[PDB]
């Protein structure tokens, strides 16, 4: 297993009302910028992931444009949502 | 009360179910949603979540997007809200 423990904790259970900072790749700096743009809970970012039909390129570009995520951060966030969806959606 | 379509939707993960599986979303509405990119139920779930599960804003969005009436948008909202309470 090469994922972060933080990825593993997120994909292991329904997300409920978890804050956006529970997402893999979303540290405190990215989290605050997402919160300022209205993406305050992880499920709101899931929402954008789903509205983009789970497309990696569109989602990672959206994350970059919205909070300045770098490639690793956007890959980790995308991967965490993709695996959560595979488990629970 | 609820339809059986609602109960069937809220009882299980939606996976790749088409948009027409949502309560309230019949053939006409489903066609119009598909034409605008919302071809699977989870894409509509996505919009519900992006709108922070806000009943008024989601139902208005559904009306503006596919012409759903008050009953249709009511049923679609309720099915998504109850699905989320069970699985999200």
């Amino acid at each position: 297993m090469t994922t972060s423990q933080k990825h593993r904790d997120f994909v292991a259970e329904p997300m409920g009302e978890k804050p956006v900072g529970s997402l893999a790749g979303i540290g405190e700096v990215l989290g605050k910028k997402l919160e300022e743009r209205g993406f305050d809970k992880a499920y709101v970012v899931l929402g954008q992931f789903l509205v983009l039909k789970k497309d990696e390129d569109l989602f990672r570009e959206w994350l970059k444009d919205t909070c300045g995520a770098n490639a690793k951060q956007s890959r980790d966030c995308f991967g965490c949502l993709r695996e959560w969806c595979d488990a629970f959606l």
